[PDB]
């Protein structure tokens, strides 16, 4: 006679009105069951506050007019047809920026009761209120809000293909090799309503993810700690007014190097910044300050009575800063030497200064390094808590 | 029988001439109501002088031919049909650069009188004349001018869906997490005309936004304040003939260093610049002049190159100004040695008068560098007040 | 009866053959009037030698078939129809790189005689031979050459909607708030031809613009002037070698720091260089040569009087240019004098030393001349820029 | 009569139903033979973990309706027809990111029994789990998983055009002038089943490649080696800071500078570092600690008047290492005594120096060990790279 | 009666089967004459190894069905119709990356025998193996290979419109205001055959271009040459430890200031780099070493030189090296003579001087030698670039 698969298509698509919502009673809405499966997390631009992700999307609805009796058409039950030849809902995402990378699937499946199945990928670029308060130990929940732009709930309601529990624990396909880990895909339904006349169906998808901080645990924290811990020694083991300048220039050498390479690495939003960057500049600042101080006093007392103890108005301020922390010719010729190498007139003034002042920068550098070590474990715990 | 939507869709679109303006009297125009809702502010490139936005746009007009009696078609009043099957106006934005990200909504709603509704989003890239004069405390009104490119006022007028007051105080959806803040979306109608023959409709939308300057407040102002105050104790502690040079070149590095981290943070435009950068280099300018003038006095008079340095004609010209603002033969040889120990001991000349004039200028720049820091602090708060006023 | 617009569109588009050039005598061409209005200048990439602009474009031509009597259609004279339903010429810009930002206006107006007006925008990206020989004060003459790619003069000639004088002075819409300024849009017609058989029409629009130099005048020229004069006071009043060399090198650093912070915003193209960069490196070069000669003699002759009285040949040449520039007591006195022995010893060489030091003021004289030319060159650029 | 191609195309496309899968018994699937030919490797971003490539793709299937007896149509056996007029499978790649640079081929060949050969290029952008643990001597096998997005194995199975041996040894076209080298294209068939109801066909293509490490061998390894040896000789001869510290930190500058220059040379990812970057920071870190203890030694032994006496509980631990690792008259010369005392200087910490100075010799053993293993890895990396 | 174009366009396109190769005897091929005219070189990315160019393309073939007698249509011989209404071959460029910038021309010309003509532009982005060994004096031949993707030689052969001599030298349109100069566009026909069954046509176009090095010579060579010879003065005339440092310091600033500004300027490919980058780092490093070796000497000659008297084995080493290259009275005087010991430290330093001195007549010998080759290359590169 003729192939059933041609005998069926012409029976359906002929007298089919694409563009019309496929129902007989307009009062009845057509429902769309949704399924979302993550596949990858391509990029996270913390500056532009967006998220590039690749998911495997599918949905099904019902078409009253795409029905047939299989027994006539060689007992065929399923069928594939072009997607441009039938009605399709205007489902989208609210949180989108760019789209067009997602190709167009030119086919969909149909069953003899009107169930239409449409599979597709989605290269999405969404917006997300990202946070980098804890940069390496960062956790974020970005949302994908599926809905129809035009049709209301009286025409299009949205539901789920599967159970929610199957949607949360769905690691059946996901690239764990990337920077980010997947924890959950938590959905939620809502009846969106911005005004009175109309309401709209929404189906959210809270995409929770977690960073893999090990790379950053090494390249940042150990160098910072290895330098932070060693800058401490430059205050205590050696004396103020000494060659400890040699100890700090070399520290600052690698320290600035560390700041340079990492500034190329960690993000920099205008909305905020992480805390570890706050501790680096501090521990950089005091190093320069103590170094800028240490070079002065060796150079001040290097000379004898060249400038006498002029600024003795601030030693009053020093007073409780202590408390806060805690041959008759040959006669004169030979006497000219002990007169020469006596070093009390300017030294003692600016020396007691440098010592007591040194304990300040030391005692402060201790805590900036302390909090840097204290806060680090909390972010790990929170990162580990999830 | 058959269903209603099929009986209705064929009733309308059959013998429907898409491309024709949908009226019976051509003398009558076709108005289009408008509504705009700001969803987000995605990017503000102060260099290229553009703006990126996401808008939830809707409009409606009337189609005299898309009319029916609902009672025949099962009392159906509403309907959804494809957008490419009917006439649509050529509403566009003059202040546009890029389009293509905004997708196409294929469907539109229709009522039994002709009211066509078209909801859609708009990912826009507009051109806007910005100003970073008051860089952190910036406020900018960028305009969105909706109009038809071809059709005139006689064919297409433009109107508002809602009241203008509702449009301004519209924050039902907006991302307050982003860098910028929203204040108003002020509309305004105009009858644009550029020649004599034709006049065109316009409906503007002045989008007023405000920056969240807190992050920039600590990263640039506190450092700039930090460098400024310590430069000024550097004036009083050392007098001229001393270790000023110990401290100026110390801190001239700080301005030089700090001035780098702003050049990448601060948006590097070309039409203009903010005022803080002016105060940064102006404060650096004195930190050179106060340093250079200090060099020519101090290590010079100590060097004793000039035994008669003082110009009295010019020192007078200086002091004209300051007044307006304010064995026996061996028994001697030790004393001979002591003359050569006094050589080894110290030095002094008549340069103290010449050198006194070096002192007073340093204490005069104290009256200047202090001044520049003053206006830098005074100008700061009025910007905050303005930004706070909006 | 029935509406007129609906009754009319069937009268025209039915039996209408899109794709065919709309004339009755093929021997006659189809003229296309043109008009251009600038609206903004979006970007000028001196590196890639391109120009990004946004103009407002319109054109009209005559379609012999789109003709009707308005009396039979309710006295209606004008009509709007889609552009995809009619013939449209293949007008294009030759100096283009990328197009596609321009959206498509579907509708066009039609009159009862055949005039087919077509308004549209154009977001162009053209290729322009940009010159930054005079960077802050520069003027450019970029060309927008409109023509059909395929049809010849026998089918399509091109004219102007308006007069050229109106076109040049047209500034009804232009954003004067941007970086660049508009002066003129000069049109010009040509009969393009590259081989013998085929000739093609052309209408070039020479777009002249001008830069707003004030921002660059602040960021570059005053600091360069600022950093230049301090190298002059750092020469004369410190004739010494000790503090001179230090403060001179204190200057050469900030001289270099300024040299790079401008380099990021300075537009560097592989074709040519702006003159104000040429002056910075020359004044850097003399800042070094003056330093080289300075150290070449000082620590070798002055700080250590190593006996080098030999080179008077090397002063003969100098002497030319000076015309063309224009028992215990025995030991007590020993140690007592030994301190005086340890004082300075200005030998005859240190007198020879000073005749080489004379040229230190010659380089001063030359470095001064460089900074002078830096000023004379600037004003003539400002002047000619004012003339445009 | 009439042409054959014209008479033939009517015989087929008339009453043809594009969109229908071209078979008679739906129970039977339709197979798609596949072939892949590499042409170039264009870009490799280790940061974004993607890959850009250019391949020459072809495939064929069968169409039961596109059949004819060639004897009628002038013995014509082959034919070219457009792709838009016939059914086409929905074959794609799972590991895609962006596509659209690849153009569309508007023609397809067809034979007189249903074979439908479709050639096309593909400018792909694919994700790949890369690794730069062995940065210069790096190897990557990236996957190209071809499949249909919708249709199942029951409708569409996938097969190869050629044998896999032909596919692997296919360098008929490839640009060996690029940064990357090609080794193999290893295919593999699979049956994908994420769930129960449905199973899908797959045909992967493991694209194995190899870097050309020569340029990176020069710009990085020779300097790093050149920098490592020079810090070693600084540890043998000079025993104190005025002999040591002035030397080694001069290298710490260039060493640190070298660490900077490699970063902009290196590829920056976030999943894992190379190894050589570890040896650099380590040898840098070790260098710092040597510098650290060296200075504390100097302050107390060589500089101090009275120093921290010897606890020697720690020397008890350090010595265990060696077991494991191995009035006129005087008034005159009172001044001379003052001078003689001014010029002589010594303390007791020489004994306290010994326990400390040998730690220099101790850590010195490590700078060999690290710099040693720096080379040991670098050759097995070369070898395993060479073996591949 | 009726116009001719409407009477003609309906006579052809009615009963015209687009999608069919327009011939009567399928056994014949369909030739496609080709012509290529360069217009501009837009970009040359040495890093990504691509080439952005813009050409003016045209081709003509034969359509046996598009024929008419002009006498029956008002003696009309030519005609413009849409490209979308006729068969168009599948010509493409194999070595492309992305296309789509170029617009589509919706019209083509037709004559009364079948000679279809299709003018259009092309904004190409092709892959090319670019060498930058001779960076400023570069010469590069990139290939543009035109062919049909699907159709074979039996269906589509390719030829030229003009003679190759005309194509080889056609600067009738080209922008000589760019960085690159044009020399030749050499065509070449082949017959591609990757397998046994199918042979495909090809028409290559070797696009040979040349760089304009004048800008780079100023910005790179003269300063590098300038900062290559001033050091020689330091290397030669003063063996002094303090002065030579002060001189070598100043050069490092301008040299480092120079070395940065060139880095962004020149292209930094991964497969290779120009020779000019070699001598720079050499002349950079070798400056620091001399500056680094002097500071060792002065800091030890002055402070404490007799710690290590002189390592005689190293003395022997450098020795053979250059050899193969080539109670009151005198008690009062005792204190005075104590200062006569201050006249000059022990011979330990006089060898420690011989340590550092004799090097500088070698570091001089090598730096000058390195500067030699840097000058020798620059002229032979110029010669080749000039010969081309
Ligand atoms: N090739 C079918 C793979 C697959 C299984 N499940 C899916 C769900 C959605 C989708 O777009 C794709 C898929
Ligand atoms: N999904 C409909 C959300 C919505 C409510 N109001 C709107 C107005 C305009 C628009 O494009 C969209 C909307
Ligand atoms: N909305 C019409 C504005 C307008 C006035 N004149 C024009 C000329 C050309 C054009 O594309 C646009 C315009
Ligand atoms: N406007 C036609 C100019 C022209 C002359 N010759 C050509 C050859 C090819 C082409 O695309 C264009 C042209
Ligand atoms: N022009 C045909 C070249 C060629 C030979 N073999 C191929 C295989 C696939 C393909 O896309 C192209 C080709």
């Amino acid at each position: 006679t003729q192939p059933a698969l041609l005998r069926l298509s012409d029976h359906l698509l002929a007298n089919y009105k694409k563009g019309v919502r496929p129902v007989r009673d307009w009062r009845k809405p057509t429902t769309v069951s949704i399924d979302v499966i993550m596949y990858a997390i391509l990029n996270v631009d913390e500056k532009n506050q967006v998220l590039t992700t690749y998911i495997w999307y599918r949905q099904y609805w019902t078409d009253e007019f795409l029905q047939w009796t299989p027994e006539d058409f060689d007992n065929v039950t399923k069928l594939s047809i072009p997607t441009d030849s039938i009605w399709v809902p205007d489902i989208l995402i609210n949180e989108f920026v760019d789209v067009g990378k997602s190709p167009n699937i030119p086919y969909v499946y149909v069953h003899h009761r009107g169930e239409v199945q449409n599979y597709k990928p989605l290269q999405l670029v969404t917006a997300c209120s990202l946070d980098i308060y804890n940069f390496p130990f960062d956790v974020q929940n970005c949302s994908l809000t599926f809905t129809s732009w035009l049709h209301t709930i009286q025409d299009i309601n949205i539901t789920l293909w599967r159970s929610p529990e199957e949607v949360r624990s769905d690691k059946s396909i996901f690239i764990n090799q990337g920077e980010w880990e997947l924890l959950e895909v938590f959905p939620q339904f809502k009846e969106f309503s911005i005004d009175i006349s109309n309401s709209y169906a929404e189906m959210k998808f809270y995409v929770i993810i977690r960073r893999r901080p090990l790379f950053y645990a090494v390249s940042l924290l150990l160098p910072s700690i290895f330098l932070m811990v060693v800058d401490i020694v430059g205050f205590c083991l050696p004396p103020d007014s000494g060659e400890r300048v040699s100890f700090k220039i070399t520290l600052l050498l690698g320290y600035s190097v560390f700041l340079i390479i990492v500034s190329d690495t960690l993000p920099a939003t205008a909305i905020g910044t992480p805390l570890i960057g706050v501790y680096f500049v501090v521990c950089m600042a005091l190093l320069v300050i103590s170094l800028a101080e240490t070079i002065f006093i060796v150079r001040l007392v290097h000379k004898q009575d060249l400038q006498r103890p002029v600024p003795d108005w601030l030693r009053h301020l020093v007073l409780d800063r202590i408390a806060w922390i805690l041959l008759q010719e040959l006669s004169s010729i030979r006497h000219f030497l002990e007169k020469r190498d006596e070093m009390r007139e300017v030294a003692r003034d600016w020396l007691r200064v440098g010592y007591v002042l040194d304990r300040l920068l030391f005692r402060i550098y201790l805590l900036a390094v302390l909090a840097y070590s204290i806060t680090l474990v909390t972010l790990w715990s929170i990162w580990h808590s999830s």
